[PDB]
C-alpha cells in the first residue's frame, strides 16, 4: 500500500514506550502508554527483554535480523493464530468466525515496525517491534 503512515504511527507508539522505559538492577522496566498494538523489547543481542502479551507465533514470526535495523514488514497469520492477539475483544472474535466460516485456510495480514535505539548514558541499546493487533483485511 501507502506503508510509510503505518510505519510512522507504530513508530511514534515506539518512541513513547522507549520514553516511559528505565533501566535499573540489570533488568529494564517498561510502562505502558495511554489502533490496538502489542509491543516486544528486545536487547543488544535479539534476546527478549519484555513482551506486552505472550504469543508465541508472534515471537517466531519475528525475524532476528529485522531487529538490527528500523524497518517496516508485514506477517502474514493464520486468522486462528490472529485472534489470540485480539483476545477479549468479542466483536473482532465474531468478525474472525465469519472470516474462518468463509475459509477454514484464511491468512491475515500484520503491519510490524522494527525500531533501534543505540546506547545510551542511562540505557542499553534497545530494539521496539510494534505489532498491529488489528489485521489488515479488516482495517474500519
Amino acid at each position: 500500500s501507502f506503508d510509510k503512515t503505518t510505519f510512522r504511527l507504530l513508530r511514534g507508539e515506539s518512541n513513547l514506550f522507549y520514553t516511559l522505559a528505565k533501566w535499573e538492577n540489570n533488568k529494564l522496566h517498561v510502562e505502558l502508554p495511554e489502533s490496538p498494538t502489542m509491543t516486544l523489547i528486545y536487547d543488544e543481542n535479539g534476546q527478549l527483554l519484555w513482551a506486552q502479551r505472550d504469543v508465541p507465533w508472534l515471537m517466531k514470526m519475528i525475524q532476528p535480523d529485522w531487529l538490527k535495523s528500523n524497518g517496516f514488514h508485514e506477517i502474514e497469520a493464520d486468522v486462528n493464530d490472529t485472534s489470540l492477539l485480539l483476545s477479549g475483544d468479542h466483536s473482532i472474535q465474531q468478525q474472525l468466525q465469519e472470516v474462518r466460516e468463509d475459509d477454514d485456510d484464511a491468512e491475515m495480514t500484520h503491519s510490524v515496525a522494527v525500531n533501534v535505539y543505540p546506547a545510551t548514558s542511562r540505557m542499553p541499546k534497545l530494539t521496539i517491534v510494534v505489532v498491529r493487533t488489528i489485521p489488515v483485511e479488516l482495517k474500519s
